[PDB]
């Protein structure tokens, strides 16, 4: 699997669901996350994120280790998104925040 890691949180650009060919994100109010069964490691997805959010399992980095779990568990409970929008409205003011965790939204 590949991973959405924190600096997705109230930036959430969309761009990777455009790139995905089994259609394996599932989407929150200001967080994307990916389903780690339905996911096939094409890592197609890595470089389009604007966020640099999305990580290998193997190579998420240390402090974000929890977003694996919050990705499986997220992915059961949250509606599948499958076409690009447009991104949050500040996202810019967002990007490269760190610890956006205490912001993210059920
Ligand atoms: S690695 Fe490929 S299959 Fe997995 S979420 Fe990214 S684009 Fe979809
Ligand atoms: S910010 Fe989030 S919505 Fe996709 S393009 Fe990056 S993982």
């Amino acid at each position: 699997a590949f991973v959405v890691t924190d600096n997705c949180i109230k930036c959430k650009y969309t761009d990777c669901v455009e790139v995905c060919p089994v259609d394996c994100f599932y989407e929150g109010p200001n967080f994307l996350v990916i389903h780690p069964d339905e996911c096939i490691d094409c890592a197609l997805c890595e470089p389009e994120c604007p966020a640099q959010a999305i990580f290998s399992e193997d190579e998420v980095p240390e402090d974000m280790q929890e977003f694996i779990q919050l990705n499986a568990e997220l992915a059961e409970v949250w509606p599948n998104i499958t076409e690009k929008k447009d991104p949050l409205p500040d996202a810019e003011d967002w990007d490269g925040v760190k610890g956006k965790l205490q912001h993210l939204e059920r």
